[PDB]
């Protein structure tokens, strides 16, 4: 697909057996998903952007499907205002920026 | 060009006549640049990011060149951690996401 940027580039994802809406985000390497009760080991992390930092849980090797494309990698879970798919998983689904 | 996402999609911009580095950011509605002297009238505004809200100076109708492509639009100036080119200008240079 080609996604123009008039509107937020939102897609459906599947993670932890749940469907969610998420924003395709070239602005960070990591993926951040809103609080959800994912099973297994995690490590505390703090990530910072406009407005400051939030505390998240870093989960590794999380299976996540993005607009019908399978991926697996690190997923940060925490009180982000918007689910954001970062460059790490964008590369796995073959996403590029074009102009 | 076509830009893959293994690395941060950083480009050189020119704004207020000065060269700077900035991040092409599909996860940003708006363009936010670190504090700088910029010619033009501005209006006080607030914007929210992952960590909360900040005050910015809103400059409308600003000439800005992005990786050699011309845009004229709204540039927010304030305490962002990274210069970011958001969708308001990415659309002007005809950027799309593709996978
Ligand atoms: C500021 C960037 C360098 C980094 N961010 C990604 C960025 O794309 C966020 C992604 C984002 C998107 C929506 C809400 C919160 C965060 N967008 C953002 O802050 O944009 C702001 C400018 O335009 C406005 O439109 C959206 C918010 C405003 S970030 O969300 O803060 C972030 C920071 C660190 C990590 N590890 C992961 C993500």
């Amino acid at each position: 697909p080609q996604i123009t940027l008039w509107k937020r580039p939102l897609v459906t994802i599947k993670v932890g057996g749940q469907l969610k809406e998420a924003l395709l985000n070239t602005g960070a390497d990591d993926t951040v998903i809103e609080d959800m009760n994912l099973p297994g080991k995690w490590k505390p992390k703090m990530i910072g952007g406009i407005g400051g930092f939030i505390k998240v849980k870093q989960y590794d090797q999380i299976i996540i499907e993005i607009a019908g494309h399978k991926a697996i990698g690190t997923v940060l879970v925490g009180p982000t205002p918007v689910n954001i798919i970062g460059r790490n998983l964008l590369t796995q689904i073959g996403a590029t920026l074009n102009f």
